[PDB]
């Protein structure tokens, strides 16, 4: 089997053979497409052998040592551990490779041209929440790099029996707090209200402001999670101003420089790393469109249009669209002026097309999620809009997992 | 088709439960392992084989549709339904095809629209004027029917949705075709240097027209002649009477210089290259029209790189930092252009809907359909507008895609498959 994808802007046609090696479901059936479903729907000894074999096979294939003496001994050694301990431990090389390929396989990530420049911090020796904090701070400092951002991941001990999971309860390492007011309004980031309430309950004393960096909520070895404040000198932040509108800085807007997803699960050879925060740098629209302009988020469109003296009486004036662009200009200009790494959605999508072409050539394809790859603004004027994409699930993979507070059974009475 | 599939709106948390998908009939192109939701044409799964079907091939599809239609009018198993089956059975027994009742044709056309998972406009789906052109025998007659469609649908700017349905496919050698992709489109000319004048999408069709003897005025907005094929014969050129072609000169409510770009668009989007499939019958010529979502013109027609590509020209006039992309100069000009398109259509009282109104309407339609029908097939990739997607409600709306019949289908451009006489 082969599959063609076509770019309708360039008429380039790529041939995906890589899809033959996927194994878990898309969620789609032969007769329904679930391409727009956000989330469609611990291993025994016997479940774990084939998964581990598959991963050791492809690692050794990647490094041109398939069938080698070292490949067969590694395969045998993995089976022993799974026989002995019902699990096994990745070598450091495998762990680095697994983590880079999970990023490589992230069909929803437009920034994968960078996938092989990933700093892997092996934190599998970690045993307590303080340890996770230290590991995470070092991650933050290294990744932030005074604004010259570097992609990195810190991998904490894999799942064992599901009762001793490591988790970062934060969804990102740096996020702003959300407080719902009695009058119904929200101060700060409405997306983080629930998690803010959990922190407050765990003892966090909130500054109750608009951009309070949340504390880390860290869970080691299935124990109750524990609060830590990131040292403020490690939280690099960019105050948002506009190159044309002097009044823009008076919105008091800022964002953090470091996007650092911490709520996902890293799966490598059947091993599950429930705590694996990873970071890169922002595409402008993540902040300028979603964080700032989703009605469920900071919802600054009416404020910005107001200060632009836009006619907001009818939608067809396109005051929202107009305000959105300026906000996104400001975000990009702000970051670039403070020499904090950021990519505009045009640059980001252009590189992804180049990445996707290269991936088809050397790897035989590139699973890609159009719903996610296409930026949330100016969709068709980016090249990815016109690029057909095949979506399929390769492993190593980043996986969603339940929020820890829906599953954690609390220890201390 | 599992057991009952929920879709959630992540802006409102509204969850809708889908059972309609059980009635899905042909493959989406996806599998458990690979999703083709961004493939323009993912499947080749037809209800019936390409050529003159046998009885056991056509009748089951006919039985399905007639069953569906009589069910729709609460007459399942009734006298008329059981006669209709026997009638279709004899008809197929004798002519290898069958003819639709007017009611059935109208039902079928509206449900093809209703089932068009890619159409954001389907809240209107039952307000569709159906012109029966199944008595048409020549390209001239096709021109007459089309002009009447255009005039009725245009309605002096108060646009009305319409479909005109020419005789169905019989053996495949006697197809009626509108060779135009839309009834009204602008020519595209390849320039001596290498660039393109007019609309690059239509260069090939423009060439067939010139090659067929059309005298190109060779402008940027030359309304293409109709190229109509009746009963498999060679297609014939007809000039649509310009008084029937409503056009809007694009100006801006603030940029008085915008009028001087010399841009205009036509008022009536009228898809004419698609196939309407009903109970196994195949209407290869079925021009349908409604009215524009502004972004179709302002974003795609005007701003695609392989279309009119007016961005840099408009950006220049705006005095925009065009050195680097991070200035978002494209994004900024894009918004101004779409303000202009909407402002111009509305100033001339020509029906148009912005992408905010349209998407909000479609959310409402989805809700209605889950209420009454138990589901609504929707192609998120096509529904979400090509600009400002996430500030429209449909970006945050999960959608299930599945293929219901009756339906509109793509079909090969006739010049790939037509043997001239
Ligand atoms: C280097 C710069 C990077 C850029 C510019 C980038 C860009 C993006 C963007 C725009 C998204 C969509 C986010 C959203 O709209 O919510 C995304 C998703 C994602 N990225 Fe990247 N990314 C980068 C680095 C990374 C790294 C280093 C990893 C992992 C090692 C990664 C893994 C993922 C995953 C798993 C998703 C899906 C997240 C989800 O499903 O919620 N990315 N990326
Ligand atoms: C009445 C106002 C209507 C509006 C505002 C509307 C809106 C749209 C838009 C924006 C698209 C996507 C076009 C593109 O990006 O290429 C579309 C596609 C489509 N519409 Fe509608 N539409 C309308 C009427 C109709 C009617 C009357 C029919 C059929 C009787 C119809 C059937 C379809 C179909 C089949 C598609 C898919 C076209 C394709 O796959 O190439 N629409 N519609
Ligand atoms: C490494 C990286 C770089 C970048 N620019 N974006 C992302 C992302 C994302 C998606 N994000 C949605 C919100 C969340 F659930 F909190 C975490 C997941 C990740
Ligand atoms: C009835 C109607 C209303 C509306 N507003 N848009 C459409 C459309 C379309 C899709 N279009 C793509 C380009 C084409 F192939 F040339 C013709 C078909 C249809
Ligand atoms: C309903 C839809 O699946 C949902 O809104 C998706 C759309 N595409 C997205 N794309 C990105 N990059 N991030 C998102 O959160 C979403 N949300
Ligand atoms: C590759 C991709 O499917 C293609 O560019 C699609 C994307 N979504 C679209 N959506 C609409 N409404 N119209 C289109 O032509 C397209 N093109
Ligand atoms: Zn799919």
């Amino acid at each position: 089997r082969f599959l063609k994808v076509k770019n309708w802007e360039t008429e380039v046609v790529l041939t995906d053979t890589l899809h033959l090696k996927s194994t878990l479901e898309t969620g789609c059936t032969e007769y329904i497409c679930m391409g727009s479903i956000m989330h469609p729907s611990v291993a025994t000894k016997d479940q774990l052998f084939p998964l581990a074999k598959e991963f050791i096979d492809q690692y050794y294939s990647s490094i041109k040592r398939f069938g080698s003496k070292a490949h067969m001994e590694r395969l045998e050694e993995v089976n022993k551990e799974i026989d002995t301990t019902s699990t096994y431990q990745l070598k450091d090389t495998e762990l680095i490779y697994g983590a880079k390929h999970a990023w490589r396989n992230a069909s929803r990530c437009v920034g994968r041209i960078q996938w092989s420049k990933l700093q892997v911090f092996d934190a599998r020796d970690c045993t307590t929440a303080h340890g996770m904090f230290n590991y995470i701070c070092n991650h933050v400092k290294y990744a932030t790099n005074k604004g010259n951002l570097r992609s990195a991941i810190t991998i904490f001990p894999q799942r064992t029996d599901g009762k001793h999971d490591f988790r970062v309860w934060n969804s990102q390492l740096i996020r702003y707090a959300g407080y719902k007011q009695p009058d119904g309004s929200t101060l700060g980031d409405p997306a983080n209200v629930q998690f803010t309430e959990i922190c407050i309950q765990q003892g966090w004393k909130p500054p109750r402001g608009r951009f309070d960096v949340l504390p880390l909520l860290l869970q080691a070895n299935g124990n109750d999670p524990e609060l830590f404040q990131i040292p403020p000198e490690l939280v690099l932040e960019v105050p948002i101003r506009h190159p044309k509108f002097e009044w823009f800085k008076d919105l008091g807007l800022k964002w953090y420089g470091l996007p650092a997803v911490s709520n996902m699960l890293l799966e490598i050879g059947g091993l599950e790393f429930s705590a694996c925060p990873f970071s890169g740098w922002y595409m402008g629209t993540e902040i300028g469109v979603r964080d700032y302009c989703d009605n469920s988020r900071y919802n600054i469109l009416e404020e910005v249009a107001k200060k632009m003296n836009l006619d907001m009486r009818k939608t067809s004036s396109l005051w929202k669209d107009q305000a959105l662009v300026e906000i996104n200009i400001a975000v990009l200009y702000s970051f670039q002026s403070d020499k904090v790494t950021i990519v505009d959605h045009h640059s980001a999508t252009e590189s992804f097309i180049k990445h996707m072409e290269n991936e088809y050539r050397c790897r035989g394809g590139c699973p890609a999620d159009w719903v996610w790859i296409v930026p949330p603004m100016s969709g068709s004027i980016t090249p990815v809009f016109h690029q057909e994409m095949l979506n399929y699930r390769l492993t190593p993979s980043f996986e969603y997992q339940p929020d820890p507070w829906n599953t954690h059974v609390w220890k201390l009475v």
